[PDB]
């Protein structure tokens, strides 16, 4: 029914020790999950690369506590110019990146950070929603297309890591209401089809999933609505992809699910690099 997540291992298979603790996290409004103590978690998690998804919040109104945040001194923002109060990214990195994209070719949006670093090349996203009765499915099937090229033009350079939320879960195992949604946002037969095409062409290996192939009820989201998070009415829906060249430094993909905020939970991933 709920679940407790496995302890951190922060051993590669190889033996050798993790020298990367990368965390990933959709707050559903950057300032609301900054007031309900955000920060002080991450502060405790000492990441040494932070993901944001759904900030909903112009570089404008960045509230100055993120300067408060010396290990994460580096901070990029991506924002819709459109739109305000909608999506927007940001990566925050002990390390300074040595190259900064925003989108994928097609710019205005604020939902891809794309950050090189000396040993591999990370992307944060935030991918578009169906939307509530598939108003916008349409619109995520050229999307996941778009990303899937726009990705594998990227691993033709150094391995990648993936994090974010992806708005789609992959197998029924990845949540708690597979019969009930498949025709809903997050679970149609395109986006879960999209999501292993993904998986295909790049490639990418799902993290967590590699490591804990048979593990059910681990959710990275849960409605606010009907106490569903109390219950572990929940989906996973942030993930960690990795370059196959990249497996053998995979220590750990973590689910922290007991950190709160937000409507979805922090992903933590450890490399051995």
């Amino acid at each position: 029914a709920l679940y407790e997540d496995p302890p951190d291992q922060k051993t590669s298979p190889s033996g050798k020790p993790a020298t990367l603790k990368i965390c990933s996290w959709n707050v559903d409004g950057l300032r609301a999950w900054i007031k309900k103590k955000g920060l002080d978690w991450v502060k405790e998690e000492a990441p040494d690369i932070l993901c944001l998804q759904e900030t909903k919040c112009s570089e404008n109104k960045l509230p100055a506590e993120l300067q408060e945040l010396p290990g994460l001194s580096h901070q990029y923002w991506s924002a819709p110019s459109d739109k305000e109060g909608y999506s927007g990214v940001g990566l925050l990195s002990r390390q300074a990146p040595l190259k900064v994209s925003y989108g994928i070719g097609d710019e205005q949006e604020g939902r891809v950070i794309v950050a090189e670093f000396d040993s591999f090349v990370l992307v944060t996203a935030y991918v578009p929603n169906a939307g509530r009765g598939l108003v916008r499915l349409e619109y995520r099937q050229r999307w996941d297309e778009a990303f899937r090229k726009f990705l594998k033009g990227l691993a033709s350079r150094k391995p990648l890591v993936l994090c974010g939320d992806l708005n789609v879960a992959h197998e029924e195992i990845d949540l708690r209401n597979p019969k009930g949604n498949k025709k809903n946002a997050g679970f149609t037969p395109q986006e879960r089809q999209g999501f292993g095409e993904l998986l295909q062409a790049v490639p990418l290996a799902d993290s967590f999933r590699h490591l804990y192939p048979n593990t059910p009820y681990a959710y990275t989201f849960w409605t606010y609505m009907m106490n569903a998070r109390s219950k572990n009415v929940g989906w996973r829906l942030d993930y960690f992809l990795l370059s196959h060249s990249l497996l053998p430094a995979l220590c750990d993909s973590k689910i922290r699910s007991k950190a709160l905020g937000s409507d979805h939970c922090p992903i933590t991933l450890y490399l051995a690099l």
